């Protein structure tokens, strides 16, 4: 027979994983679902080809190391990793993970959410984020397609390729004008998107991203623009005419007033004044779900043993080969 082929990509994951079906592709690689003949369930398999680029090698190693350390209901795990028997033959890495039903991006394209479901999904996002932040880790790329959902509305955060120890539509202003507050801004954008089924700040480019933000928040104050900022971005913001602030209730007239109060606190221009994860979980909007006795935190802060940014890609490939050795049948 041979290895299965999907949308031009070889998925060399047999004999254990068969009956492959395409899910999607993006900067993370290509994801298929497959039948696991050992556990007798369908799983997700992500194929990555990172070895030609130092940056892609860093991302692959960071994701593996973080996801194999983390253990939380609202965070995707890694169940298995497939790669070649020798480092010379290793060109691709297959990360096997729990298969979910859909992601929030696809769900929001076809479904109107009830207030109770928006509240429940926001709670799960924040519960997972509380764990990530408690480990001194930033996700850095929270968006609807990175939030996975199963048939019983369990939510898991995935894609830790850009995660670090503490689409541009979900990027915080401080990222564009230059911490944990960058993830809170992304969560605020996702909340706004759940309230209206449309992105709140759909910029076509960086200047347009700034214009969409100021279009709702209004012109930034002197305090908002006093810190370290890119000179070009500061000059651009100063060259703009005054913009009025749009009240949240005008943008989301049918939303729960408590949801808009929390939205206001997450979508704060100044990161020093933006609400933190624990305070967001304790907000009255989340009162029905908030359960501090059932919101685990990391046992210790996450730490990489080596300076990964400094390592040549050949060294990173050896570390990836070493990290994945434990999954080799038979180790
Ligand atoms: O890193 C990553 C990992 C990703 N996935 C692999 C894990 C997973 N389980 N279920 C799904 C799924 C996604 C969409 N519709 C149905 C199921 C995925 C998607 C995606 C982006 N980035």
């Amino acid at each position: 027979a041979g290895p299965e082929m999907v949308r031009g990509q070889v998925f060399d994951v047999g004999p254990r994983y068969t009956n492959l079906s395409y899910i999607g592709e993006g900067a993370y690689g290509m994801v298929c679902s497959a039948y696991d003949n050992v556990n007798k369930v369908r799983v997700a398999i992500k194929k990555i080809s990172p070895f030609e680029h130092q940056t892609y090698c860093q991302r692959t190693l960071r994701e593996i190391k973080i996801l194999l350390r983390f253990r939380h209901e609202n965070i995707i795990g890694i169940n298995d990793i497939i790669r070649a028997p020798t480092i010379e033959q290793m060109k691709d890495v297959y990360i096997v993970q729990d298969l979910m039903e859909t992601d929030l991006y696809k769900l929001l394209k076809t479904q109107h959410l009830s207030n109770d479901h928006i509240c429940y999904f926001l709670y799960q996002i924040l519960r997972g984020l509380k764990y990530i932040h408690s480990a001194n880790v930033l996700h850095r790329d929270l968006k609807p397609s990175n939030l996975l959902l199963n048939t019983t509305c369990d939510l898991k955060i995935c894609d830790f390729g850009l995660a670090r120890v503490a689409t541009r539509w979900y990027r915080a202003p401080e990222i564009m004008l230059n911490t944990k507050s960058i993830d809170i801004w992304s969560v605020g954008c996702i909340l706004a998107e759940m309230l209206s089924n449309r992105p709140i700040f759909p910029g076509k480019h960086y200047l347009d991203q700034l214009n969409h933000i100021l279009g709702i928040l209004g012109s930034p104050s002197q305090e908002d623009l006093n810190c370290i900022i890119n000179l070009k971005a500061r000059n651009y913001l100063l060259s703009l005419p005054h913009k009025n602030k749009v009240p949240w209730n005008r943008l989301f007239p049918n939303a729960d007033s408590k949801a808009l109060d929390l939205l206001d606190k997450m979508l704060t221009f100044n990161p020093h004044k933006r609400i933190e994860v624990e305070q967001a979980l304790a907000h009255p909007y989340l009162e029905q779900y908030y359960d501090p006795s059932d919101e685990p935190i990391a046992e210790a802060p996450f730490k990489f043993d080596m300076e990964l940014d400094d390592l040549p890609k050949e060294k990173l490939k050896e570390l990836i080969f070493e990290e994945t050795a434990r999954f080799q049948p038979g180790y």
